[PDB]
């Protein structure tokens, strides 16, 4: 395992503990959500992101943040605002971007000197 992999696994774990029922743990299927694929063209989930970290598919924290935003955006695009999925996606989005903020990544960048 590499330093970037270790850092991405930490961010992922801290994000995964916000989803207790595992609604974002594995991909959304047409069986679980009717006509999902007709609406969501670029699907994403925590499990897909885990495989990518392991496969060393992330060159930056930005690439990781982009797949995380994608996951939350898809849940807010498919589901209406009064649903449990939309509300959880909104909360985990705000949580991930506070945790992976410019101020936090800057403090980290400066600690690598
Ligand atoms: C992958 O797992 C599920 C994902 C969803 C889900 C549905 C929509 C529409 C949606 O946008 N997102 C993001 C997730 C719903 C599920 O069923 C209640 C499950 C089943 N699992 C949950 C565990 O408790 C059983």
């Amino acid at each position: 395992s590499t330093p970037i992999q270790q850092l991405l696994e930490h961010f992922l774990r801290q994000l995964q503990r916000k989803d207790p029922h595992g609604f974002f743990a594995f991909p959304v299927t047409d069986a679980i959500a009717p006509g999902y694929s007709m609406i969501i063209k670029h699907p994403m989930d925590f499990g897909t992101m885990k495989d990518k970290i392991v496969a060393n598919e992330y060159k930056s924290v930005t690439e990781f943040k982009a797949d995380f935003k994608l996951m939350c955006d898809n849940a807010m695009t498919y589901n209406r605002p009064d649903t449990v999925y939309y509300k959880l996606a909104k909360k985990i989005l705000h949580a991930g971007f506070k945790m992976m903020s410019k101020e936090r990544l800057l403090a980290l960048k400066r600690s690598m000197s």
